């Protein structure tokens, strides 16, 4: 089979599609092209032929196999943000990615996952006691800021544990994400004119310098530690691996940064959407509250509770299915292969449109929010909110633990109200690297009213 998509109009075909991606944003452009052309089609970003695919069968093949364990993006963009062959997220060097990933995998499962449930709860408790930091005169809570601050505090106390300026680093992480999202698919021409990206360069430096202060302190505490194996964490694991010569200092520093930004970037927006959904679905709220009463009572949340929280689990799954944040996954072909019916040469970029896939393929009621979509056991080959296989979400299991832990401890204490008629559907969204609220708009606040 030949490949669907717009015509290569003697070099105008590539320029319109790239231009469309730059104007619309990656996400919306992906949804445009899948709607106009097939659910498996071809576009160009820069020179390279890039495939945009929403087919579940294609999705499954790509994530299953090792020869897709790469992403893509502007070399100049990735060098600017420090992700070019340095972290794991957009580390496209297969061998360097292979040797860096285990550090993330170990920290995000096993005992660290068990510690996280209680770390999350305590971190949210402490911030819910300090609601004055985040609440308006008219009682409006800045939930986005609240969630970002707990997510950072959570990540720090588990993976690094060095005291930091919580409020400042949060703003800096937001700055970093903007830079990341801005520069990721900009053409090489964009980087020639310097009064057009130096804005983002400063944002990257702001965060990287701030994290440097923290890693420097961490390095000192490690060198003067008696019981070194008694208090191991993610940052220490990397620093010792560097000392063995397995890792580069620059690489270590990017890993720590990537670990710290991950939850503030994705978890907080996800939980925000989840909280807006609770506010507008009172029947679903009741089920969750009754489940909390049955399973937990007024005991502290524990690791043994998380499996039992089935209703909430289904809620989290449905929220992610219906209103995703990470609705697209970027990959690259490392070997030639035939996929479904189409030829896919090595060096071909892939964008998997998982958001659209979750509205087309398996679910009974795809275009409405219902826990009925998860009333029967969902095959993981039709629902992929995290990705799977050798390059699936490193935090995929811990993320479920964290989301449960904070939803339990928040809803236990407060009823959530939305301002005016606002819902996830009415929120003005940016649909670029991720699907998130346009924060230049207002009416994003909530009202937290006590329970009992
Ligand atoms: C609701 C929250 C989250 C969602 C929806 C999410 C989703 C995803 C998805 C779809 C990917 C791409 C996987 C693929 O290519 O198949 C990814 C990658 C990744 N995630 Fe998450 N994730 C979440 C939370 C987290 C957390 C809490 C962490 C760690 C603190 C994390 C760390 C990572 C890392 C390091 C990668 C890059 C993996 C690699 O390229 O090897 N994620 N995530
Ligand atoms: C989950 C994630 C990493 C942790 C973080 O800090 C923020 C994000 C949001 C963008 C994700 C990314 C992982 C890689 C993804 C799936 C892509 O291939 C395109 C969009 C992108």
């Amino acid at each position: 089979s030949s490949i669907p998509g717009p015509g290569y109009c003697m070099g105008i075909g590539p320029l319109i599609s790239h231009g469309r991606f730059l104007w619309m944003g990656i996400g919306s452009a992906c949804n445009y092209y899948n709607r106009v052309y097939g659910e498996f089609m071809r576009v160009w970003i820069s020179g390279e032929e890039t495939l945009i695919i929403s087919k579940s069968s294609s999705m499954f093949h790509i994530m299953k196999h090792n020869h897709y364990s790469s992403r893509f993006g502007s070399k100049l963009g990735l060098q600017c943000i420090g992700m070019h062959e340095k972290g794991i997220i957009f580390n496209n060097n297969p061998e360097l990615w292979k040797t860096t990933r285990p550090f993330f995998m170990k920290a995000l499962s096993g005992p660290g996952l068990v510690r996280m449930v209680t770390v999350c709860a305590e971190s949210l408790k402490t911030h819910l006691d300090r609601l004055e930091e985040v609440t308006n005169e008219s009682g409006y809570v800045d939930v986005l800021t609240l969630l970002r601050r707990v997510m950072l505090d959570t990540s720090n106390t588990l993976f690094l544990r060095i005291p930091l300026d919580e409020s400042a680093i949060v703003v800096k992480i937001q700055g970093y994400f903007d830079a990341w999202q801005a520069l990721l698919i900009k053409p090489d021409i964009f980087f020639k004119i310097s009064w057009l990206y130096k804005k983002y360069e400063k944002s990257v430096k702001d965060l990287k310098d701030a994290i440097e202060v923290l890693i420097a302190e961490k390095r000192r505490r490690i060198s003067t530690e008696e019981k070194l194996e008694e208090c191991m964490d993610f940052a220490t694991e990397l620093i010792l691996a560097e000392k063995r010569g397995d890792l580069t200092r620059e690489n270590v520093n990017q890993c720590i940064l990537e670990m710290l930004i991950a939850a503030p970037d994705t978890m907080s927006v996800s939980l925000f959407f989840m909280l807006f959904l609770i506010a507008k679905h009172p029947n679903v709220e009741e089920a969750i509250i009754k489940e909390i009463q049955t399973v937990i009572g007024e005991r502290d949340i524990k690791i043994d509770d998380i499996q039992k929280l089935k209703v909430m689990e289904n809620f989290i799954y449905e929220s992610m299915r219906y209103q995703p944040v990470v609705d697209l996954v970027m990959r690259k072909a490392l070997e030639d292969d035939v996929i479904d019916g189409y030829p896919v040469k090595k060096g071909t970029n892939i964008i998997l449109n998982i958001g659209r896939m979750h509205r087309l393929e398996f679910f009974p009621k795809p275009n409405e929010f219902t826990l009925e979509n998860f009333a029967k056991n969902v095959p993981y080959r039709y629902f992929q909110p995290f990705g799977f296989g050798p390059r699936g979400c490193a935090g995929k299991y811990i993320a479920m633990v964290m989301m449960k832990a904070i939803l339990v401890t928040l809803l236990r204490r407060f009823h959530v109200k939305t301002l005016q008629g606002q819902c996830v559907e009415s929120i003005q969204k940016i649909h670029d690297l991720s699907l998130h609220p346009d924060e230049t708009k207002n009416m994003l606040e909530m009202i937290f009213t006590p329970r009992n």
